[PDB]
């Protein structure tokens, strides 16, 4: 199994993913997120963050609260497993993470914060 | 012995749960559907049904046009893994599927058909 997924953003508020599988033979997992299209990060910035299902909302609105400067995520969310930076057309961000955060039959959930966008911009994570 | 759930879906349009794990060595597994609280099935009507994450959304939209005397389901939706009926208050309703239609690393949800449930009365349900 392939321990890495690449991910896009789009201008119209999508991934082109909207499930991840992580192969337990994976000691680190890592998303390669981008941004095709043309808006900036201030008005369709995107990131990838990973949580388990019940923690998503919490990291959604207190990631809203938190505004654009900290990426719409609060600093050293605890609840947050894996994270990218905000990004904006024509950006890149990866991030890495050690599969040993996943518990076995947990559900897991990726999103972005940008308010609003988890609407569209959200999806299920497991392990297999 | 342990291939089975209680959900409860009451009259402020909550499951009492949002999340089931399944042991994978369950032949079949049976979820057991009830309704506290006092509104009648036109009005407050929930179900139980079982899709993948991807199917969600389809199976609920085609749901809320095939009205309450087919229970808010398009018949014969090859989708729907596990359904049970459409219940009102004090009513219950169980259903048995068999656990070969679920696969390992694959995001499975439940969810309330009766028109504006979903958004409230959504869980996942994964493997252990
Ligand atoms: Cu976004
Ligand atoms: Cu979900
Ligand atoms: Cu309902
Ligand atoms: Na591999």
């Amino acid at each position: 199994a392939e321990c890495s997924v690449d991910i896009q953003g789009n201008d119209q508020m999508q991934y082109n993913t909207n499930a991840i599988t992580v192969d337990k033979s994976c000691k680190q997992f890592t998303v390669n997120l981008s941004h095709p299209g043309n808006l900036p990060k201030n008005v369709m910035g995107h990131n990838f963050v990973l949580s388990t299902a019940a923690d998503m909302q919490g990291v959604v609105t207190d990631g809203m609260a938190s505004g654009l400067d900290k990426d719409f995520l609060k600093p050293d969310d605890s609840r947050v497993i894996a994270q990218t930076k905000l990004i904006g057309s024509g950006e890149k961000d990866s991030v890495t993470f050690d599969v040993s955060k996943l518990k076995e039959g947990e559900q897991f959930m990726f999103f972005c914060t940008f308010p609003g966008h988890s609407a569209l911009m959200k999806g299920h994570l497991t392990l297999k």
